[PDB]
């Protein structure tokens, strides 16, 4: 009789709903934003704090501040009142009668798990919780058993191998590039043009720019030798106080970066490169099942060239007779909430729960022990 | 109806008695998880049999439980069995008589333990066990001759004279097709290919089947290979790569006429199939030398007949007239000879039903039983 | 006088030295570095590689490659700076007037020995060359001449029995499991506790922490319920820019892997197993022998555990009644060339060199032919 809650809390958006729903009930921000400047009118009901969409209202006198940095709570205190704000005021639930599902990234550190069972156990007490993989949520709402999925968000892109049912964890591949770097190094290269972004209301406004006018080059010679050529490429964008700025290749060098890490100074290889590691390092006879089942999930994944390119790259590097399928569906924004929302609604699943009787018997080491 | 299941070291062939080929022949493997499973809405088990487990051996360790002819592992062989009556045939065994096979020169035990398996667990109104070679020579056509049965575990040289085997002159060795798999493993690692798992050993069994072949001359076939890239042939892996294998066509099969090529002690099949027949009296000797049968799918390269044509010719006086017979059903000739004993009229009285064994226990079939 | 040059080209370390002496004189990684950024300032050196200490010295401006994987070249160019300045840098002789003796694992690919062979006598033409097993130049070191020898190096761990000075070839055993493997598992598990180590200059770091902090446990089970139950098996390492980092349990977990590799997702067995079954392909009557005899070499056989340790799981492994011996030498990381020079030391080997007009006349497949 009681409804599961689904919260899926990334570095840059909280997802959060009830099991058995299509969609999730309150998407927004994950930021928490405190004043800077000097209040002057007495009373009105001024605020010490903001969360949410109203913190983004209000960024013009605020400083927003981000709990989760790549994938791992850095504030706990802003982690509280995000769980509050996303408990009382967006949901409009009480959390001492529904489960909660919680997610994670691979190769997380430890702390942060206890830490979420500890602080979800004694303070919004639930009367149970599982913490489970993003990437297996992934393939759950994509309706198979088989893939390797390649999720990209805010802080985090992993790639994760299944087959059948079952996970290959040495071949988990952990990357610390996603949207936010992105983000700063659009800020960082629109300063060519004499655009100027440096506080963090304005990493907004480069944000919203980078998600209305940035798109993925099939051939990155040919799309930077044709905005060399010609101004066909040109889009602008109106700035809040009515500015227009109009930006040329720095469309296509900004997501470029999840292919050639070394725009950013990053040693490592691109999402294509790290998908072919991590397929080639699984088992020979499965590679072919993850070759035609290559899934893209995550919102940094939402480029409208990002699909193509990577068939071409991973065409390139896998030999000529293998078929090379890239699975990415239009609610790929939203998947991992949506395997959550099946994940906690199978009859199955009900108990693989960690109860408050087994967080009273073991502690907070038993989300170890009951939680891959 | 009778059954006839042959339960080989490599391969299971069962049917009913009467038909002219095997209606199951899936490979005698249990596979086991060998990863973390973490989708909740799948079947999930924790043993697969036969195909299953070839269809899903990519997140499995693959386990015989046949090693060598004997059978190492009960839990397994139960496992098998079960499979086979339950899945591959849908028959009941408590209504069906069951005819099993057995290498000769194996241990008393291994038969008292199957007969008291397929008596205590798998309950048959009877049973019988039959040697395999004598079974290949009934499905020849004959009743005199000498039978060279190779599979996955053992080789075997059995002579018989008017349908009886000559236990005196029995040869066994130790070297089949599971062997020939795993020296070609070592062997791939020259061209810097690496073959490790359970798993990649079948691939490496399919190269094996796919490629491989028996040289007339072993000297000159390797000097042909050290000369021009004439028998250099392609393979194309389960994930897309394509290797290619020039001289390890040959030297693979070779271990079966030179066997210290994988460090063993004795000699080659032209040489066992001598000394079986040279131990047997003269009067018999010229049809035992008109009368080799080939048997098993370790007889099944495309060179062996003529190679074992030209060894024991070389190794027989002059005078002797040589005749190696090579049926082409030849990896199914045990179930062939089985089915051929079961449907005939006076074999009816020579199973062993379950009052005996009860009369008896698990020590009838030394004495009524071959 | 033309004495002979004894080189140990491992997959981590490059030992070379004089035959005759007793320890190597040249000892130094096989990385080459390249820079990943640009140079800003004009008038230096700038070179565009750096080959030994002197790229670990400047290794957070490089990119780091290894030359040799899992005892096989990959890299030849590589391999010809890593000889260069082997010969000409650190140990300033000719190779017109010195014999050559190289070392090799076991089951290696026939075009790595070929390949060897016509780069020392076309590039660094070199009088005579001779290639020798690893394993039975341990055993030349070690003083007898039965035995069978572990080595294990940081790309491949091989066993090799030697009875009375002849190798067995149907009971030498290679694993592709060495420290190189422990290094990466170790950065692995290091991200448990929130260490995130990435480039390849870290992975140095990684292999200094696993040198200093790691050892074998005797009891892997009584190791762990020990470091969970009080928190005195922790050790504190330092970082190159202060920073303080603190293990208590990845330091036996680390070297687990050699004796449980499925750790790292493998299906082979342990060395101990290996070992057995190596000594179980041998013939019935020399195992004693064998038993008693037992070398461990290689710098992966360096951990301050892991003797006990192979004795009690070999001693479970042999019968009740068979005498286990398991000899460590304290100076087994440097086994493989004292052996070596004791063998080019020798009167009988020198018929046993591969001269130069013997490759003219046969070109480079001799070695097939000359050498074991
Ligand atoms: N259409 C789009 N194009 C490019 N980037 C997008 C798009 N939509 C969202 N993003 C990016 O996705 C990132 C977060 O995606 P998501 O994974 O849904 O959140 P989280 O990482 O918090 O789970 C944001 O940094 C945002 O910039
Ligand atoms: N075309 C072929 N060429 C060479 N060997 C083969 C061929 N087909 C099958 N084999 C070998 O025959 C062996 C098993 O044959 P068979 O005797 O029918 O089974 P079992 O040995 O279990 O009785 C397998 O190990 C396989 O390697
Ligand atoms: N004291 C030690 N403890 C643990 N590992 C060590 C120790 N000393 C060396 N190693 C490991 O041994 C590896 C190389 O050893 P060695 O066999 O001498 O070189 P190579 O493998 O190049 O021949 C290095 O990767 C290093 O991690
Ligand atoms: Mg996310
Ligand atoms: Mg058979
Ligand atoms: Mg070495």
């Amino acid at each position: 009789e009681t409804t599961a809650l689904v919260c899926d809390n990334g570095s840059g958006l909280v997802k959060a709903g009830f099991a058995g729903d299509d969609a999730p009930r309150a998407v927004f921000p994950s930021i928490v934003g405190r004043p800077r400047h000097q209040g002057v009118m007495v009373g009105m009901g001024q605020k010490d704090s903001y969360v949410g969409d109203e913190a983004q209202s209000k960024r013009g006198i605020l400083t927003l501040k981000y709990p989760i940095e790549h994938g791992i709570i850095t504030n706990w205190d802003d982690m509280e009142k995000i769980w509050h704000h996303t408990f009382y005021n967006e949901l409009r639930v009480a959390p001492e009668e529904h489960p909660t599902l919680l997610t994670e990234a691979p190769l997380n550190p430890k702390a942060n798990r206890e830490k979420m069972t500890q602080i979800m156990f004694e303070t919004f007490n639930v009367p149970a919780m599982y913490v489970a993989i993003q990437a297996v949520l992934s393939l759950y709402a994509s309706g198979r058993t088989t893939g390797i999925v390649l999720d990209s968000g805010d802080g985090v892109t992993h790639n994760v191998p299944i087959y059948e049912g079952y996970a290959l964890p040495h071949a988990i591949m952990r990357l610390d590039l996603a949207g936010r770097d992105l983000t700063d190094y659009l800020m960082k290269i629109l300063t060519e043009r004499g655009y100027s972004f440096v506080t963090t209301a304005e990493r907004e406004i480069v944000r919203d720019i980078k998600e209305k006018l940035c798109y993925v080059a099939l051939d990155f010679e040919n799309e930077m030798a044709t905005a060399a050529s010609s101004s066909s490429l040109e889009k602008s964008y109106e700035l809040p106080d009515g500015q227009v700025i109009t930006i040329g290749n720095e469309r296509f060098r900004c997501p470029e970066t999840l292919f050639q890490p070394s725009f950013i100074g990053m040693e490592s290889a691109g999402i294509h490169e790290t998908t072919y590691n991590s397929i080639m390092k699984c088992d020979i006879d499965i590679r072919k099942d993850l070759y035609a089942n290559n899934v893209m999930s995550g919102g940094t994944t939402m480029y409208p060239g990002i699909a193509d390119r990577m068939q071409k790259e991973i065409t390139a590097l896998a030999p000529s007779t293998m078929k090379i399928k890239i699975i990415a569906p239009p609610e790929r924004k939203y998947s991992v909430w949506i395997g959550g929302s099946i994940l906690a609604s199978l009859s199955t699943f009900q108990q693989m729960w960690i109860t408050k009787q087994e967080y009273d018997e073991a502690g907070p080491s038993i989300v170890h022990r009951k939680c891959f």
